[PDB]
């Protein structure tokens, strides 16, 4: 997997992939981004043994972290309010938030 | 395959498969989305005498198909100025432009 639609999430343990590159909730509740074993970007909330974390894609278009709970932990504070969104792990080892739906077919069954 | 970004497209032959999903563009200059082997959505363009014609999401949010001499045969009417944008090819068979980036990691090599 490469992206998260509304509602989706990364659970403890899951991640986004493309090439080297790895994108994943980890099981001390950190959100880490790796090139091969190589940290780059965290959102450094990581605790040994908090497990249980999981991060969101909402409608508002905000990207959170909540804990076995439901306790928020950090997001990127992009709320934009209802619509859309979609998170992307891109080939250029960019993680992306983008806008709304300006198009589609409507072909969802 | 299943997303193109600012100024990418698919060339005669070329597809995004998230299968049962197939969005190709066709050796006919036909622009078609079928599940598994039924078409449910084209461009329309397979106009006779057309050939080597492509499919590109646009710098300024338009998909447009074009042809080997660069006319457009068609285009989603999707222009919303310049930014980010990316098509994307759902699990739930709908095809979807998100319009410019709301958030980032800032992480791009
Ligand atoms: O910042 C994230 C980005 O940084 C670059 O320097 C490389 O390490 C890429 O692999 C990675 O995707
Ligand atoms: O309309 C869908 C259908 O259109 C036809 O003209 C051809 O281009 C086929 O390849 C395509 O499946
Ligand atoms: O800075 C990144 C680094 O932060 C902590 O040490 C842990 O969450 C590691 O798993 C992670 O690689
Ligand atoms: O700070 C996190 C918090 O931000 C906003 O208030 C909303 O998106 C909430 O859903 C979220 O829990
Ligand atoms: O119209 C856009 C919207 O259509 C449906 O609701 C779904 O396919 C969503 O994933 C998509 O964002
Ligand atoms: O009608 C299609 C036309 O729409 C806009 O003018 C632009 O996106 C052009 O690049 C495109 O060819
Ligand atoms: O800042 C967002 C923007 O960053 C870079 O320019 C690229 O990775 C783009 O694909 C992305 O949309």
């Amino acid at each position: 997997r490469n992206l998260l639609t509304n509602g989706e999430g990364l659970y403890a343990g899951q991640s986004l992939d493309v090439e080297p590159y790895h994108f994943i909730m980890q099981e001390d509740c950190n959100l880490v981004l790796y090139d091969h074993s190589t940290s780059v970007w965290a959102s450094n909330t990581g605790i040994l043994g908090k497990k249980g974390c999981k991060a969101v894609l909402q409608s508002d278009g905000n990207f959170v972290v909540y804990d076995a709970e439901g306790r928020s932990l950090w997001a990127s504070h992009s709320v934009r309010g209802n619509g859309n969104y979609v998170l992307v792990l891109q080939e250029d080892g960019n993680v992306v938030i983008y806008g709304s739906d300006i198009w589609s077919t409507g072909t969802y069954k």
